[PDB]
């Protein structure tokens, strides 16, 4: 109990500070860490640019249907697979195809909610 | 007219493609949202400076109880004098001071990016509730 004792109290006390300024260097890296939000607005973009080509392309399937007197959309397609049989197996797959994007389409879109939630109760169980 | 075969087998491929990219641009999506990184690191910082403010709390009780036993004012003011009569003292206090400072506004500074990223996560959830 004397002066070099007060000298460890400083230096310890002094440490866990240090301690905590690189704990706050942490909390403040996560904070601003944005992988998870550029990856998402890469994958967003993405999926916009496709979604705007697939409409274009639908369009161009369309106007070959009624080039050729048919219905246009899926039941013009039918009827060309019908007399068409060699396209049957493509047509088959991409309606598969557009299935299953469509159901994991609206999945993400349902999770962008719960992540955005996790993050908010996450965050807001810091507040006090 | 005649169906032009070549054509539609040449737009179902190229409408199935894109449907592919689609499903891997939807998996990155699912990834990207998926990833908690951040989320986990935040935890652990949050975690780590609890355990070290607590303990730093509770080692002001070893300054208070040596500057009371000297016969001092406890904390800042007896250190003050503490540190003046023993100037070998003056650099660590000075530090511990203003490191100390540095903390409190660095806590203050990532407190209020809690509050700007939870403006944009309701923010965020403002525009779905309306899409």
């Amino acid at each position: 109990m004397n002066s070099a004792a007060l000298k460890s109290c400083l230096e310890r006390e002094n440490a866990l500070v240090v301690e905590f300024l690189h704990a706050l260097e942490a909390e403040t890296e996560a904070l601003m860490d944005r992988r998870a939000h550029e990856s998402l607005q890469a994958a967003v973009q993405r999926k916009e640019t496709l979604a705007d080509d697939l409409a274009q392309l639908g369009a161009e399937r369309d106007a070959l249907l009624s080039g050729a007197g048919l219905a246009s959309g899926p039941a013009g397609t039918d009827a060309a697979a019908a007399a068409h049989p060699e396209l049957g197996p493509l047509w088959q797959a991409l309606q598969a195809n557009a299935a299953q994007a469509r159901e994991h389409n609206q999945r993400n879109g349902t999770l962008i909610a719960v992540n955005l939630r996790h993050t908010q109760e996450s965050l807001d169980a810091l507040r006090q």
